[PDB]
């Protein structure tokens, strides 16, 4: 497994949730970043540098996803729900003494992001999203055609043990056409082969695969009752924010009141497909 | 594998697009049965013997399962579509010299059912829809709720092969729990360990599994679109109807928006119906046809 971040430390962060793995680089203001699935820390390989030119940037990985220790699931999915995991995320900053910070997520990262946004405002000075919607806009569009297209939401939700059994026979395939499939190439070309392998052994693992089904698992139930909490409250993100999508502010603007944003030349990969154009708007928003 | 239909012949009847396994009983008026997914002809083996006493009986496998032949597919999932199929199972029955005839099936096969009689209603003096609702309405109702109670319309009209890779570790443990997931009470004691065993061996074989996938994508695509077209035309089946259902299945609401004759009733019982509730099924299937 290749170390894809010159100049970056390695660090395992206490809470009281478990360890959180990270790799930390720079100087300058803290800036977190956030993975999701079916990935690690690494796909921000491409751009941490860029970014660390100006900040301190710590690339974290998900509770319980990579080397982050994996806190024991329970009934209703509690530590891999998104407000859980931004709790966590903010003791583990805590510890590092950044308590007012920057943050960029990407997929199920971008959804902590945004969770901890609403629920935790004072601890971020702008945060940025990466090819998402909120989880409840989602469930909300969610008719034939988007069932079809993002079947993995209901299908990686089933209860246990019906995706990990599935998952078991054959994890390679499925992680590494999951990867290509979200592509503009629909191939793997856009990433590095050192990424890849790293994607591929943390999916290789059973109870890694078991904690992405327990985050799936949140996201149809706890993840949208708490955003749906917001929505019916009228609740809106202030922090400013940005919205980078592959080729939404309209959505976004419904649920953030200072946000901007921009397509990106992309599928859904921004960090590993638009790596320039996503550094670029990344600086440039956060500085 | 047992033999399910003691007395009844066997017949591999040839189409234009292969070989339709059938088991053949009774005598009286023509009344074909077809079944659907994860299942084969078997299914019907508590109702078929009485059902035999009024009509002869006609027991088909599915193009593409059980033993009828499988033929390849394209990229429309053309021969798995309901109304190819249907036209299939129409060769079929004219084989045996059926012109007009009584049918009733259940999930996939009540899918062809009422296919065939939008497409081809003068085929048919009597349809029976057994724990269904039209594809387009399945496809309509979409939303969260839907979407996670009844995934598996969305993950098996994947694009080859993600679904055929998936199920290929471990054949066994998704047809029996799918089988026992659609019960009533959520587990394999209203089936006939034989007729398991059948169910099994056929999903066992990798080539079976794609024409089920393929089934699958056919209702995504083809199928939802067919079905729109006579929905939004208003296009309505004239043929007497019957649908039947599980309390704990999925109606006749929605059925008479797509029919002008129906009828229909619940009975206690999860989405297998014949299987579960035989007896009551087998009695209401007779008197609708025998009516
Ligand atoms: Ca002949
Ligand atoms: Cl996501
Ligand atoms: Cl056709
Ligand atoms: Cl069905
Ligand atoms: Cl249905
Ligand atoms: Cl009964």
């Amino acid at each position: 497994l290749a170390d894809l971040f010159p100049g970056f430390g390695s660090e395992w962060i206490n809470t009281s949730s478990g360890r959180i793995f990270a790799r930390v680089g720079g100087d300058g203001p803290p800036l977190l970043l956030l993975h999701g699935f079916p990935q690690t820390h690494v796909m921000w390989h491409r751009v941490a540098p860029k970014l660390a030119e100006r900040f301190k940037v710590i690339v974290a990985d998900l509770p319980g996803y990579g080397w982050s220790d994996m806190p024991e699931s329970d009934e209703q999915h509690t530590p891999y729900t998104k407000r859980a995991m931004a709790k966590q995320l903010i003791e583990a900053m805590e510890q590092l003494g950044h308590v007012h910070f920057a943050l960029a997520g990407h997929n199920r990262g971008a959804r902590v992001s945004y969770r901890l946004a609403l629920d935790s405002p004072g601890r971020l000075s702008k945060l940025a999203v990466l090819d998402i919607l909120p989880t409840y806009e989602y469930w909300q569009r969610m008719n034939r055609a988007y069932a079809l297209k993002i079947y993995h939401w209901s299908f990686l939700a089933q209860p246990a043990p019906l995706p990990e059994n599935l998952l078991g026979g054959d994890p390679d395939f499925y992680v590494k056409a999951k990867l290509a499939s979200w592509t503009r190439a629909g191939d793997l070309s856009a990433f590095d082969p050192r990424a890849v392998e790293h994607y591929r052994i943390a999916f290789a693992d059973p109870m890694r695969r078991h904690v992405m089904c327990e985050d799936y698992r949140a996201g149809a139930y706890a993840d949208f009752e708490h955003d749906k909490i917001d929505v019916e409250a009228g609740n809106k993100i202030p922090v400013p924010m940005l919205a980078l999508w592959g080729a939404p502010l309209d959505v976004w603007r419904k649920w953030a009141s200072d946000v901007q944003g921009a397509p990106i030349e992309s599928g859904h990969f921004l960090p590993e497909e638009a790596p320039d154009q996503t550094a670029e708007a990344l600086v440039r928003f956060f500085s």
